[PDB]
């Protein structure tokens, strides 16, 4: 498992230049505890971490590795779009130009394709004028693509254009590629930093509590649920099925379910249940209600097909179930909602705009200080550096015993509950309230 | 050729016999002139002739009756029961119409009682009538802040005999039918079953069509909200498409039998390169030719498609359910097949399909639709209390009018491909008539002229 | 008015239409719409006759145009307070000129009429496709705006010097009066210039008009301001929210916002001047059986209240009234909200974006066809041309006997009601409802 | 110099005696668990686990296996006090639904218009909170209970609590409200009555200590950025246009600072932590107008309290009556521009107070989730006999803090920290050479337009 060695961040040799940024900084590496929980009860001596692990904190350094005015920064965006890609491009560019006064900033187009011999022709000049308002729009002005290119070709491009720092904005696959580029550079003894800004709307990066665009995604997911609910509650035995991202984890689905308070069933990859259990939950909902809203992560029920499109398959199976039971559900309506387009393709919330700008600015500070083969992450309210190797070796998933999942279980259908009993206590509370109103009203006359 | 045969007689709206009660909100003595009765607006306000010494004459002989609070009413307010039913697909502002019908009845006319029938015409059947809800001030206070209908909705008819049985049993004097063409045809059948038994009932339609394809009408409620939501869907499709090399966003924008949402959204957004509407059937080959032309000098394309486009395109799912036609899916598949067959010229390509139907129809209305819904509903109550029946309320040439259901359900509204809206769609969308290579040369000259000017002023600013 | 003749509605054309219209599949002669589409007589077998003799010229693309497209220079100026959609009008004028007519050049004059003065003309900007691409996503004007006039002689000097053939004047009544003075100075020197107004009034108080651009957006924002005022007021014991909602000379925004929101208890508009004492009487009546009150006030209300900022003065007078009556209103809270900034400075709704684009496109079509000394307006669902002289001679105001104002009176406090009686009926209706619920609940047990 | 003294004793949260009942919630904690106040190590990485720089441990909030109150005999009371804040209705809803749905408590009472609602007169207005009364209240700004500023007689209030059989009172409000909560707690202890008083902190300014985030703060920053966007549109539309926008910030500038960075459209950001003179402000404006025709100024309501003398008075909540710095700043900017009409021949200054729209909206979805989680854990811990404390969020975890220490210290911007550095990167800097900085600007632009000019020239043929 993970050792302190696994958390040591690579530095390019030498920090020969002063940091030009203004004293309105750090001379040594500071650390934060991976786990800030104590081993023992309160005692007369300072508490000791349950874990041996320390993470390096990200910050502007007093000494830097790259000579600012000779430095070329490169940027590439890869994979599915995510709210705040333009914020990361803008803030990397403006930190480079305004704070370090770097020679040049290059935007490589359509992911790693943009660093291939063919693709490198399309590379764009990122100046102040080119990034002024790009953060008001979803997508990426650079464009994106999936899948790799020859690392040899890509380092050929980097050398040819005199790129000293490449920022890799993308998911697990992109950062694995970043580490391969880093090592091809080291192999030829070229002075290049490769520095990852993690892109995962699902917030399933480890050594991390929050990735950029996640909070925006939850806002949009709740708006999709509000529409699904309006549709479902408008029909007799109405069912709204809404797919909410979640390739390998259910953080968006779980947070949206709790925030909206309108989901009756929440289906996540961490909690695989059968078609039969799902229909049993729907059956229980329809005992006391005329509508049901089902949230489903795209990674749920991958053992339900021969990704399979679980949104379509679930909708089809719910229809088949209700048709086979037309006896008890005489008329019924099942609506499928795929809001994926609207969740990923918007500009960020103001809180994600600030987060994106802070990730990007610290990524420039640390790369200028010779950090390489690492990502910037946010953990316990602090910015840290994590080596790509350990970051891509583990992933984050819902704890089904944790407080978030407990809140999902409190609002969603539970076969264990005495619905009909609970209703009797409900009616007593209501009667108490309307009796009080009845009295005050009777009083008010005369 | 088949022409519609509408005469002035066809536009006369039925009144229940007698207006024996004074209006408690419209006192005859608060008029400034005599004769509180029916005023008219011209169907077509365009003249036959040039300006001359005599007043201009309408190109049409038709006059529409204007909707308004009357000084004399047919129903005795405190003995009056109002019923409401919502039918078919939901539409932004259903709750606004329910709320405003209820509060006009209670607050303005002080009616005895308001009943909400549930899940469309099902709610007036013998079985369904058990579910009927009491609409008081407390039940409707904030319902206009939410999409859908608190009454619920369903498609398709019920036995008119059963439904009039329900209306008689509950003592319903006015039934408001909120729904489309099919719903209002049913309203007229209810009206006639009532007349047959000599029961004193007004049936009054509030038209529900998100597509704005009601005739004798320029605007139906929820349409403007739908266009707002359609433009937000297009903004997301564009962000996705422009982020890919040879990226295509296909977005379906309502439009069952007409393309008003698709056309207005295309022009409002200024981001659609192809706009496919039922009024303008073109072949799969013409569509791919437009995409091909777009990809000559761009790396992305956004395609708007109405659900009623290409019904002559193409011809049970795994669970044994019947598969609907879906031009959105079929178009997306055909665009992929075209790009795959031409991977030579479009080496990598991405096609994304977006169905924002859920978000377009299921939201609360814009403030402008909230006002419109409240005004339609309040005037519908005023006119039904004044004994109007077998008719709908519509908005035409900035005015509220009454139209008999028979006329209203005999004709539908469609884009004029020679009109100004469609011209604006053609100005923004790909045009095969342009010289690809020439047009591009002039583009670059204009750009070069601009950056040359900036380059000069910048050079000036230094040594100054 | 009882006056206004067909002559007053005749729109000036520059002499000659010697060029074909380069747009493709247009009108060969001028078509008309009736000013008043109401009939003189009862329905009869013969086509109805207008109550009015007046006909308005319809706006449309013409087959013959006055200006030679490739020799034509278009100028644009934006004047007075900003209004949602200014950038939409600038963009659509520019792109219609360039993309449809392929005009030589488009000039943006800066900070209103100042921009056409000898000093100001140096700041004039080149409007090409690149300069207007996304400007419609932002509030304000890229050209900038200013109030008040310049020397017409100087301005025509500028127009002649820059070879401007069509000047579009985007502004209110004062701006268009200036446009007509420019037009006549041009005619006097025999310079071939069209001056064509796009009316800018957030208040929608242009005559020969049912809707001006930005009005609908303003009502959306006004309703959002009222929603916040209501939340504040209803949260306090004897809470009062006063919100000022534009309305310099008319109350269309205030009236539509009051009805759309359904949360205003008092609506104060210039058309209905009432005394300080009547206002306090309405508040007094509201506080008989409610603990909160929301007051909408147009900026043009109560200009006979000073021996003036009516928002501040009204708020002060409401506080003085509540303080003098602290006996009956023991603790009380008065909040003033001026949302003017947020109402005028936003981008338009999608419906206003479409309207702006349509006004602007037709304005270019008609100016290219030699229309001058006129504005484009929308009336009875149609686009018309109106001479500036008649357009600036009359203004539009609320009809206090109309359906809109009736809806305002239905929701706002009414002194005409019996306080005591009205309340008794209220309580009976409530008791009826809660008695039914009380029964069904009692039933449901067993 | 003067340092704060916080000890482990100050962080020990009071428990009512006895936990005699099992927790009816189903599929937790059998003893009190802790998190480090400061998770930074004393030493370099070594063979031994790292040791905290601080001796302080905070008690973690959680559902307990043993509870103090017998659920079906328990009455929960709720009161909302002071200025409204996005998410008040979310806290009321979640306290109510946790009480009813999880613990099946006897009864939930909503006291109206703050502490007034627990007075003899006010207690008549108290409302019954059931599932039906709170179903959608979280979709609206304000409080369905209503709010008021300032105190009531503690004797009267405990009279009300005893009369209605209230076992737990939740106090939703600021520093002043929670000081009142402690006074209620002690009046109860004095009479030996079994009551828990448990605070949910309400501060839009996020200036609670032992805390990184209070509810409604993130929503406030969203609304502040919308206000700045409108101010910018107005200012950039005028020749020498100035938008002055006031952004909350009574004693700290977290809203102003985060809004300035999020918007990237503020040229000057004025916060209580950084008092500067009228002359320095006008110097920053002067520098902005050297190479721009517009300026946006953010000002916290607590900035420049040494720019005038106030009345000496106190508002109903017992806070200083502040001078209106928004109006005074706007007036001084106008006076400066008028006195310099020579160099700023026409100028326009607009003042924007968006306070109404910032505090009176429903929460963002992220604030709705936060509010629900604070409220649910507050019920869990009060049922487990926690009293005289608040629930707070720190280092991504929920903790309990005694009111006494929570009301003794407040949180303020670090002018040497990363947030304020980002504010300084975007706002006007007198330290730059105006003339030199401009020359380099133009060179970079010329380089860019030369590249575009080339690619365009290429593209023909
Ligand atoms: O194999 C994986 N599949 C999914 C997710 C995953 C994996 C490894 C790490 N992670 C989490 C992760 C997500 C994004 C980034 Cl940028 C990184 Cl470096 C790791
Ligand atoms: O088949 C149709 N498809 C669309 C529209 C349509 C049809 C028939 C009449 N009409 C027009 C219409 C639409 C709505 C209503 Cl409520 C009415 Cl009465 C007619
Ligand atoms: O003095 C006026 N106050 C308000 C309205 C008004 C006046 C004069 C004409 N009008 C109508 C009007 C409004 C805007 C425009 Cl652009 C025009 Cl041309 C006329
Ligand atoms: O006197 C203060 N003025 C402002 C802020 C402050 C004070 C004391 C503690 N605090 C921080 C604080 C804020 C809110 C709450 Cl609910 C609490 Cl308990 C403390």
């Amino acid at each position: 498992s993970v050792t302190q060695e696994d958390l040591k961040v690579d530095r390019l040799p030498g920090a020969d230049y002063p940091n030009p940024s203004k004293k309105y900084f750090r001379d040594k590496t500071d650390y934060i505890m991976y786990n800030p929980r104590p081993r023992d009860e309160p005692s007369s001596e300072n508490p000791v971490s349950v874990s041996p692990l320390l993470c390096e904190l990200a910050a502007a350094r007093s000494r830097i590795h790259f000579n600012p005015t000779e430095t070329t920064i490169g940027i590439v965006t890869c994979g599915g779009i995510c709210p705040g890609l333009n914020d990361v491009i803008r803030s990397i560019t403006l930190t480079g130009i305004n704070v370090y006064n770097v020679k040049r900033v290059i935007g490589f187009r359509f992911g790693y394709w943009g660093l291939s011999k063919k693709g490198s022709q399309t590379a764009i000049e990122l100046h102040r004028g080119r990034v002024t308002n790009i953060h008001h729009y979803g997508g990426t002005i650079l464009g994106s693509s999936r899948g790799p290119q020859d690392p040899k070709e890509m380092v050929d491009t980097l050398e040819r254009l005199g790129v000293n720092i490449l920022f890799t904005v993308g998911g697990d696959g992109t950062q694995r590629g970043a580490l391969v580029i880093s090592q091809e550079a080291k192999r030829r003894g070229v002075d290049i930093s490769v520095f990852g800004v993690p892109k995962t709307i699902d917030n399933d990066l480890s050594f991390s509590h929050r990735t950029f665009g996640f909070q925006t995604a939850v806002e949009k997911a709740v708006q999709a649920i509000r529409a699904a609910y309006a549709e479902a509650v408008s029909a007799n035995y109405g069912v709204g099925v809404v797919k909410l991202m979640g390739r390998d984890s259910g953080f968006i689905a779980a947070q949206a379910a709790v925030a909206s308070a309108q989901a009756n069933i929440c289906l996540v990859p961490e909690n695989p249940i059968s078609e039969q259990e799902v229909m049993s939950l729907l059956e229980r909902r329809f005992c006391h209600s005329r509508s049901c809203v089902i949230i489903v992560a795209e990674g749920f029920g991958q053992d339900w097909g021969r990704l399979i499109d679980i949104g379509v398959i679930l909708t089809e199976k719910v229809k088949a179930f209700l048709k086979a039971n037309k006896s008890r559900y005489p008329d019924s309506t099942v609506k499928y909602i795929d809001p994926s387009y609207m969740i990923r393709a918007c500009p960020p919330s103001a809180n994600d705009a600030l987060f994106c700008a802070t990730l990007a600015t610290l990524a420039v500070h640390e790369a200028m200080a010779g950090a390489t083969g690492c990502i910037i992450a946010m953990r316990h309210n602090n910015y840290i550096l994590v080596p790509i190797k350990v970051a891509t070796s583990v992933r984050r998933v819902l704890d089904l015993r944790g407080q978030l999942w407990r809140q999902v279980r409190e609002i969603t259908v539970d076969l264990g509950s005495d619905v009909r009993l609970a209703r009797k206590l409900e009616i007593r509370r209501e009667l108490e309230a309307i009796n009080r109103n009845r009295d005050r009203l009777h009083e008010e006359l005369a």
